[PDB]
């Protein structure tokens, strides 16, 4: 019998909000990064853009203040932490990666706050620019591949 | 003058460890949930993952033997037995739950002997994840919110 204790705290007094998610139940649905339809062996990198899951848009976050305030942005490995989209059925991999910028170089490191400014009175976008390899070795089985990244807006 | 017997106990022949904690005087200091700042009235679910006090990553359990030892996790209703988080000056509560999964679904029942597994020469993550649902009621006031989750990892 090992009893232990775990602090709990919120700070309520001027924070930040993220806009364009949707409350999947008790977790936020911040969108999704649909790379669309494809041959078991492509050799054009498979690439699209992150759509919110409220508007469709880009994740707009906005944060409650005059002050500009800087807050940054994580993402994860998703749900096998090396970034591999699972097939429903068979267990083939996808592997992928999530970019900041939209020429694919500013990579979002696997749990990294990569920094982010807001100003006043504005949203400020957050570009989630995904990025598939060219596979011309293997085809992958036929199928749905998907992946649950979580990204942690933190101050 | 009601004098009564109370029976001690220890059975020391092969046991399971918590790694993770730091002992804070005579209890162990498990870890910490942090929901970081926030304003009066938020739209988004806060979330948080506890951090291990010794490590700063999860709490991770390992046993002490060759055979996959099954061990519960147990976690109780905080400070008031409601899980509410207080203000330290005022007396507005937040309202929070703690799940086990990476989806909010899972719940750590109250007094729940949530079931866990672990083998020989590993340790076993135990992933306490916070959660507070979306406030668009009424701005709770300023200052710093708190709770002391007892977490009980028993056999």
């Amino acid at each position: 019998a090992v009893t232990g204790q775990v602090d709990v705290k919120l700070n309520i007094s001027t924070g930040c909000t993220v806009g364009g998610s949707q409350t999947e139940g008790n977790m936020n649905k911040f969108g999704t990064l649909n790379f669309g339809k494809t041959s078991g062996t492509w050799n054009n990198v498979l690439t699209a853009e992150v759509a919110s899951a409220a508007t469709g848009g880009n994740i707009s976050v906005t944060c409650d203040g005059t002050d500009p305030v800087d807050f940054t942005v994580a993402i994860d490995g998703g749900e096998r932490t090396d970034r591999t989209l699972k097939n429903t059925a068979s267990a083939d991999v996808v592997a992928y990666n999530v970019y900041r910028d939209a020429a694919r170089t500013n990579l979002y490191v696997v749990n990294q706050p990569q920094q982010f400014t807001t100003v006043s009175g504005q949203a400020t976008a957050v570009p989630i620019f995904g990025a598939i390899a060219p596979n011309t070795g293997t085809p992958k089985a036929q199928g749905d591949y998907k992946d649950t990244l979580l990204v942690t807006v933190n101050f």
